[PDB]
């Protein structure tokens, strides 16, 4: 077995099922000139070539191309061995160079295929590389908030010392009055399964609302995990609305029955950041109980990665049809809006510094960059990845997807630009942690859900959990710097 010697090009012409060479699509030519005698026209049959590495590793790949089928440009899929990745092929009237990403080779042979989905293009070359990757640690993590207090800014420095170096544990603890009291169960589980405790525990203010509103102790536990155990804490806020928002009055009891946070409700979204509305007024009490338990924490000089408005976009759409959550309910504009006033109404109005800025995105398409409300309003972007049921990849049904889902991670990268570090801030099955290293999928932390999530093996095996809980690569509460 000879091994391929990198950098490694072939004229496109010479792949395997290329046929003989083409000089032009049929009567119209590509502009330039080729290399070689000529260059492949893919259209519907695949072409490809063979690698062989002596270990797994990333491998960046690119190809002078062309495409003149489409005006608004071709997808296209390059393959390597069963696994696809889709690449949108702009028109290309003059041979040009193609990013088509970094992906793993095996150990041993792999072949490389432009598979016909859709084809019709043109290929005068193919280029693989040893894979290089983004710079983390040149990532800026100055808070977008200039009043950010020093233990805010402290903990993002920390984030972003082992960002690309590590991936830190995290588990979201039980809705409040879970588990008959016992906020602890998901924790001591994995303590006693892996010896280690999760770095980050999350949270969610949830019940601190002006419809059925209690309190459940989120703000205490979040004291005693940051200020007596060193830990970090994240945590979400889903903030219900009534159903039935026409019969509702400021001050009401309503029943959490009779509440939902989905997109079932007749509460208008959009009239939320409108003034004079009975939709505004409900969120500014909400938004002022959210503040007061906040505020507690920047007394007691607790930082917090908050995470509010989260899953926006939910199922791909601009318009808010696919949105699970009420707050996306009115698309991707209105949405981004409702972020921003969250944002300025925390920070000024209620003089709240304290926070790291997360902010959800999915990568289903170009157009999921349209619920990202921008560098100035956002200090970190998460993902919520539940791949076991739905949007399953990995080659099965059920059980642990172990899956790093790496294409995700760059996507996500490269809408940001990397100026904004990326986690999975929720998750059924944690990544194989082999996958993570050797695919630099370089998530800054996971998380997986309560109950199930954690406790179930369906979504992590104890093998699993044991073997990236003692990795190196893993950061658990004990290798934290902050005092307990
Ligand atoms: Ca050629």
């Amino acid at each position: 077995e000879e091994y391929t010697k990198f950098p490694y090009t072939i004229e496109a012409e010479d792949c395997d099922g290329a046929g003989e060479p083409w000089t032009s699509v049929y009567d119209t030519k590509i502009k330039g000139m080729y290399s070689g005698k000529g260059f492949a026209y893919l259209t519907n049959a695949p072409i490809s070539f063979n690698v062989t590495v002596k270990e797994d590793g990333m491998y960046q790949f690119t190809a002078k191309v062309a495409q003149i089928l489409d005006k608004g440009g071709r997808l296209q899929t390059i393959s390597v061995n069963g696994i696809d990745y889709q690449y949108t092929v702009p028109y290309y009237d003059t041979w040009t160079d193609f990013d088509f990403g970094m992906h793993r080779l095996n150990k041993g042979a792999n072949k490389v295929s432009f598979k016909p989905i859709y084809g019709y293009a043109e290929f005068d070359t193919i280029t693989v590389e040893e894979a290089t990757f983004p710079d983390f640690s040149k990532v800026d993590t100055k808070l977008s908030d200039p009043k950010a207090t020093k233990e805010a800014q402290k903990l993002q420095d920390y984030l972003g010392s082992v960002y690309g170096k590590k991936i830190i544990s995290g588990q979201q603890e039980i809705y409040g009055g879970g588990n008959d009291g016992d906020y602890e169960l998901e924790f001591e589980y994995i303590k006693d399964l892996t010896g280690k405790y999760p770095a980050i525990r999350g949270f969610d203010f949830m019940n601190y609302n002006p419809l059925y509103g209690w309190d459940d102790q989120t703000t205490e536990r979040v004291i005693e995990w940051v200020k007596e155990r060193g830990g970090i804490a994240t945590a979400s806020w889903h903030i219900n609305v009534p159903k039935d928002f026409d019969s509702y009055e400021l001050g009401d009891k309503v029943d959490w029955q009779q509440c939902t946070y989905a997109t079932s409700s007749t509460f208008k979204t959009a009239d939320c950041i409108k003034k004079g509305t009975k939709e505004n007024d409900y969120w500014n009490e909400a938004i002022k109980m959210l503040a007061e338990q906040l505020q507690r924490l920047q007394d007691e000089k607790v930082p917090l990665i908050f995470r509010p408005l989260h899953e926006a976009e939910g199922n791909v759409n601009t318009d808010g049809s696919g949105a699970w959550f009420w707050w996306g309910k009115a698309g991707a504009k209105t949405y981004v809006e409702i972020w921003k006033y969250l944002y300025d109404k925390l920070t000024n109005e209620y003089d709240l510094h304290n926070l790291i800025w997360e902010q959800n995105l999915y990568a289903w398409s170009p157009d999921s960059i349209q619920w990202y409300a921008g560098d100035e309003y956002v200090d970190m972007i998460g993902y919520d990845k539940y791949n076991t049921v739905y949007n399953r990849h990995d080659g099965k049904t059920s059980g642990p997807n172990l899956d790093a889902e790496t294409p995700i991670f760059y996507t996500l990268l490269n809408f940001v630009e990397n100026k904004k570090m990326i986690s999975l801030a929720e998750n059924d099955s944690i990544p194989g942690v082999d996958n993570l290293i050797i695919e630099h999928a370089a998530w800054l932390y996971f998380c997986p859900w309560y109950g199930e999530f954690i406790l179930d093996e369906k979504n992590n095996a104890k093998s699993d959990l044991k073997e990236i809980y003692t990795s190196d690569y893993c950061i658990t509460l004990e290798d934290l710097p902050f005092s307990k």
